[PDB]
């Protein structure tokens, strides 16, 4: 119920804010499928922040709970498949908390468009 440009320049900027926290680099491009061949067998829809930002740019961001749900599918997809005593667990874990207070921040302010 706002303009375009302004929600999508919002989406870049947290998505940008969100690729931040990602300090190890391991969200940030679709798990390898050819270095982890059992990865779909648990995992029903990958996701990744450089999808994220395709989608993004394709206009399949159109409010901000779908943008958050992909966000969402990042974190527990790593929950998922990952024991709690690994270092890829735990980064989802950071993940969420970081990516939390993001996400919420620019939920405000796209109230205000
Ligand atoms: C969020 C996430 N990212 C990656 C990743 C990025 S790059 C790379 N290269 C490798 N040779 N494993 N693995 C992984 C992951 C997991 O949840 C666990 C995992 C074993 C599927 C591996």
């Amino acid at each position: 119920e706002m303009q375009l440009t302004p929600f999508l320049i919002l989406l870049r900027k947290t998505l940008e804010q969100l690729q931040e926290k990602d300090t190890g680099n391991i969200f940030s491009e679709p798990v390898p499928l050819s270095e982890v061949p059992d990865y779909l067998d648990h995992i029903k829809k990958p996701m990744d922040f450089f999808t994220m930002k395709q989608n993004l740019e394709a206009y399949r961001y159109l409010n901000f709970d779908d943008f958050e749900e992909d966000f969402n599918l990042i974190v527990s997809n790593c929950l998922k498949y990952n024991a709690k005593d690994t270092i890829f667990y735990r980064a989802a874990v950071r993940l969420r908390e970081q990516g939390g207070a993001v996400l919420r921040q620019a939920r405000r302010q796209a109230e205000k468009m």
